């Protein structure tokens, strides 16, 4: 069986935080900490008040001098159990189910007989960054990738849930087609947010505590906004028509053409210089030139669009199309389009009524992924 590399998500493995603060925002937030704790995921961070700490310490600041993101004075955040799959199969170390993510799936490779640390391996990052800010990343994933192809005698599959398949574009885009050929065998490509998807303007824009609905979404949408990750998948033109509106209000619409505006009209400026940075990494077209697995669910109401009655500080009425809840279904046909475009096999694979995140633990999947693994 041909060694495994797995690439989530956004919010996709844990981070860990060291403090040296010179001052926190209440009494009860840790100024100092002797080592590394866990700042994702860990329930107890999020409950009000408590949450205010957690938001000073993972929010990124955007330099406009340097065009670039820094945490904040006296924060460290770092990514445990890179070439380990800990940090994506629990999300919470205290491993409670709600941090559960790639955990099912590893469960299901171990019983086929991978090993945890040795032919499959976890490539987890700071999903708060676009790939221009995760250069080390890219390097540490060709050696990773280079190393397994040594120790195991083959070329390796890529497995990648949400914003992971955006990651491994990128850096499939920028690997010469011999140095492909050679390395890597296929790619399973699981939920992809080709194009973007429509959610991110109303993250932007009003906030999003659907997961979290004690705390404001005005609060939350802080931490949100700060994030590179979140402006770099607003939809784009290669899947979405420029005339296509995401968002409505009683004075103006926007479309993909309008960022800028938005942006403006928000209050959020350095979002603009965030979409700036980030919307030429992945080229519209280039295919990833690998045989590529597109598995997207359908049959699940997937926010398409939104109507603001009060814009931007109050949660808009919701126009839904299809897709797994999350990722528009639009994605897709971006799969579809690089079949004329590379040599290598593109299989799509509808998965109906499949939910972006259940879709990991899903008998259906696992059942696809053994084929493309074990073989016939
Ligand atoms: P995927 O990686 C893609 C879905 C993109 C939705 C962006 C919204 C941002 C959420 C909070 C922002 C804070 C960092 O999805 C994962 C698996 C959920
Ligand atoms: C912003 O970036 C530049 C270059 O790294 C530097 O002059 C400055 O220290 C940074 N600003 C802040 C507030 O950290
Ligand atoms: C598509 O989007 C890119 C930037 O994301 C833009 O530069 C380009 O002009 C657009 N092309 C259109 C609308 O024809
Ligand atoms: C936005 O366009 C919609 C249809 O796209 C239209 O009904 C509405 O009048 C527009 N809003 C504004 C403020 O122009
Ligand atoms: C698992 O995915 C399949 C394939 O689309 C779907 O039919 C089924 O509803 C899913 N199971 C659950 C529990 O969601």
């Amino acid at each position: 069986h041909p060694p495994v590399v797995l690439v989530p998500g956004d919010l996709g493995n844990q981070l860990e935080a060291k403090l040296d603060k010179p001052t926190v925002v209440h009494y009860l937030c840790s100024k100092k900490t002797e080592s590394y704790f866990t700042i994702w995921l860990n329930l107890e961070l999020l409950l009000p008040v408590i949450i205010d700490c957690w938001i000073d310490n993972i929010r990124l600041v955007y330099n406009k001098t340097s065009r670039a993101t820094q945490f904040p004075d006296g924060v460290d955040v770092r990514v445990p159990g890179f070439g380990k799959t800990f940090s994506l199969e629990f999300l919470d170390p205290s491993k409670s189910s709600v941090g559960s993510y790639f955990h099912t799936m590893v469960e299901s490779l171990v019983g086929w007989g991978y090993t945890r640390g040795e032919d499959v391996r976890g490539a987890p990052y700071d999903w708060r960054r676009a790939p221009n800010e995760n250069g080390p990343y890219f390097l540490a994933l060709r050696e990773m990738i280079e190393e397994m192809y040594q120790l195991y005698g083959g070329p390796v599959v890529l497995v990648a849930h949400s914003m992971g398949n955006m990651y491994t574009l990128y850096f499939l885009q920028r690997q010469p087609q011999a140095w492909k050929d050679k390395y890597i065998r296929a790619f399973v490509s699981l939920g992809a947010p080709w194009g973007g998807v429509a959610k991110t303007l109303r993250v932007l824009a009003s906030g999003d505590n659907n997961r979290i609905p004690v705390i404001g979404p005005l609060k939350i949408r802080e931490q949100q906004r700060s994030a590179v990750s979140t402006s770099w998948l607003l939809p784009y033109n290669y899947t979405w028509s420029p005339e296509k509106v995401f968002v409505q209000t009683p004075t103006i619409n926007y479309t993909l053409r309008d960022y800028r505006k938005f942006f403006q009209d928000i209050g959020f400026e350095d979002g603009w210089l965030m979409r700036q940075d980030t919307e030429g990494l992945v080229e519209a077209t280039m295919p990833p030139g690998v045989q590529l697995h597109c598995l997207y669910g359908t049959g699940v109401p997937t926010p398409d669009s939104f109507y603001y009655e009060s814009f931007p500080d109050r949660d808009p009425k919701i126009c839904f199309g299809d897709g797994d809840g999350t990722v528009n279904l639009k994605s897709a046909l971006q799969c579809q389009a690089w079949q004329s475009r590379q040599e290598h096999q593109v299989l799509l694979q509808e998965l109906p009524g499949s939910e972006h995140i259940e879709m990991l633990a899903n008998a259906t999947t696992l059942a696809y992924l053994k084929r493309v693994l074990l073989g016939p």
